[PDB]
């Protein structure tokens, strides 16, 4: 059941998802020194968050989405100095 968005830059998308969360997820093709993740949940307010880094990948759990609720979300990473934002992804749960 999980998306994934590619661009030479990276792949993204939501992974994890169990009864309580999923899991965004940014996986870029070379290391980021950071990478906020921008999300909003059945169009409402924007939401921003620095991602956790583990093993050169970026996550953000979004806890509680009922069956119906629409994730959208987009990047800004880093890369190489200069930081770049995506478009809006989107997920329905
Ligand atoms: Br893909
Ligand atoms: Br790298
Ligand atoms: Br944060
Ligand atoms: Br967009």
């Amino acid at each position: 059941n999980g998306d994934s968005h590619t661009h030479p830059d990276y792949t993204a998308g939501i992974r994890g998802i169990t009864g309580n969360e999923v899991t965004i997820f940014f996986a870029p093709t070379t290391e980021a020194r950071y990478v906020d993740v921008h999300l909003k949940v059945n169009n409402g307010q924007q939401l921003n968050y620095r991602m956790t880094e583990r093993n050169g990948e970026w996550e953000r759990v979004v806890e509680n989405l009922s069956s119906g609720d629409v994730l959208e979300y987009s990047f800004t990473y880093e890369k190489l100095g200069p930081q770049y934002t995506t478009e809006w992804f989107t997920y329905s749960r």
